[PDB]
RNA sequence: GUACCGAAGGCUAUUUUCGGGAAUUUACGACUAUGGAGUGUACAUGUGAGUAGAUAUGAUUGUCAAUCCAAAGCAUACACGAUGAAAUAGUAAGUAAUGUUCGUGAGAACUUACAUUAUCUCGAUGUGAGUCACAUUUUGAGUGGCAGCUGAUGGUCCAUGUC
DNA sequence: ACATGGACCATCAGCTCCTAATGG
DNA sequence: CCATTAGGAGCTGATG
């Protein structure tokens, strides 16, 4: 049972240094990689296996030439652990996983450092602050979440992020998994819309969290920060006053508002989960929705995305596993939203903007209830 | 002491706490020195436009025919503003006392006591001395109530502005 | 069509051994 | 000298 536990730091300025170092010199070494290969396939050689680049790197060329030695100055770990995954991105387009790589390019925060359990002891953690090979002992905001090596508890590796202005660390554990659950209870269906999050085939219903007044606030101030930001720039196009401060500024207070909004979402989608899942029930089935072709539609777009259908379905199905409940889906052309629950008429007049189902036997009921009844008591199905 | 901003890892708290605090009620965080006229709202007003976009909805061999359907911008209305808007460059966001130095300024550093989650703080239990020490302890905890499975690669969408 | 600078979407995986240097 | 802590090599054989 392969766990993580993410949590908030609290670095030194000597650690913050190291840090962005480390990321700096990550960043150019997957870029030197690209480029060696794209060039050595204009010649016409055979391809570097990124193992044997790093062999290339420490017997034939660094030594040729002393210019740029700061590469063997942060860890040698970090760098090798980029070196891997730029050669990951070649071996998923040699397969027809993936398109062609893409050349990092400088200035984001998507790029972080990578440490590893190399000796039998280090990455020793205490309630407070953590031990990381390139860092030394770092400290902990957030005390007991993370498993410490007094209750005998291993960290196999780790991570260490920056997202607007605050450090990250996510280490991986091996879990025991105890108290297995015996599921009894009568199964359940939820349909997923947009005019609330989702509907379960037992009567409770949760509203859509992007129509409360708070997230609308956000959203105006976002759209206030991004509008005054966009002034910045086209004053900067006409003059040469290059040394921007107020405009990195505004990139701060931006990551900061997407970043709240983002808590926001997450939280609410965490505790549904675990409202759905602590209510035990045997088996759920869901959906096969497609967001692709439903975010084709323009006018629908920000909604389908603002709701995260994907996490949702991919946080369940972590949970129902972890549970040992089992969870069911459906083709992607299942006829849910046109089936009666009475007679099983497929009645096709059913319009888009229609909020009540209405066939011919008489039967009445609410749209989302009638497809959330008609996928609990689904025939075919193959278990996620 | 309201809307907002900083901190207490995240969400929430009308009756959690410590600070700053308005262009003041679907409520443009506050000051500093230059800078001189704009900035904000229309989720409680029209046109762009049945237009872009989507259709396991029908007919002939890409059109026809039915169902849902934007946004930018322009135009209007209202609000605040020469008691100083945008932009540029900075300052602070635990409490008291004393006296210097530094900076144009908001302010900062060096001393004292308090408070506080100071690479730890607290609880509990046991032993010993006469309230203080030494050990063990996460099935103990970090303002209440609640939840946290991350990384890599690629793809696709979105917002703001100029022409 | 350029820049700005974000988010979510599908699918696939999560590091060991031996040597060689560092502080009193 | 010495428990610690760092570095170098490893596979994969492929229409940037
Ligand atoms: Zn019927």
């Amino acid at each position: 049972l392969l766990k993580s536990f993410k949590t908030e730091i609290n670095p030194s300025e000597e650690q913050k240094v190291k840090i962005h170092k480390t990321i700096g010199t990550c960043r150019f070494i997957y870029n030197f990689y690209l480029a060696h290969n794209k060039e050595l396939y204009d010649k016409g050689e055979k391809f570097m296996s990124g193992k044997s680049f790093s062999v290339w790197l420490n017997n034939e060329y660094l030594p040729q030439n002393p210019d740029k030695l700061w590469i063997k100055e942060v860890s040698s770990k970090s760098v090798k652990h980029s070196i891997e995954n730029g050669c990951i991105a070649f071996t998923r387009f040699f397969k027809h996983q993936s398109a062609f790589p893409n050349l990092k390019k400088k200035g984001k925060s998507d790029v972080k450092m990578y440490f590893v359990k190399n000796n039998p002891k280090d990455c020793r953690c205490e309630r407070h602050r953590i031990n990381i090979p390139s860092l030394g002992w770092v400290r902990i905001k957030e005390k007991g979440y993370i498993p410490t090596t007094k209750d005998g508890y291993v960290i196999k590796s780790g991570t260490v992020s920056m997202k607007a202005d605050r450090y990250y660390v996510s280490v991986l554990v091996e879990i025991s998994n105890n108290k297995i659950a015996n599921n009894s209870n009568a199964g359940i269906g939820i349909d997923l819309g947009l005019k609330d999050f989702a509907i379960v085939s037992n009567g409770k219903t949760y509203k859509n969290i992007n129509k409360s007044a708070r997230l609308k606030k956000h959203e105006k101030q976002l759209i206030r920060e991004q509008r005054s930001l966009s002034r910045k720039y086209e004053n900067l196009k006409k003059g040469e006053s290059t040394q921007k401060a107020n405009i990195q500024k505004q990139r701060l207070k931006v990551q900061k508002l997407h970043h709240r909004m983002d808590n926001i979402r997450t939280d609410y989608i965490n505790k549904t989960i675990a409202e759905i899942v602590k209510t035990k029930p045997s088996y759920i089935t869901i959906e096969d929705l497609n967001v692709k072709g439903m975010m084709k539609n323009r006018h629908l777009s920000k909604a389908v995305a603002s709701q995260k259908f994907y996490e949702f379905r991919t946080k369940l199905q972590a949970k129902c596993n972890e549970n040992g409940i089992e969870l069911r889906v459906v083709d992607r052309w299942y006829p849910s939203s046109k089936t009666c629950h009475c007679c099983g008429a497929v009645k096709k007049d059913l319009k888009l903007s229609d909020r009540i189902f209405k066939c011919s036997c008489g039967y009445v009921e609410d749209r989302a209830f009638n497809a959330a009844l008609n996928l609990r008591d689904a025939i075919t199905y193959e278990v996620a």
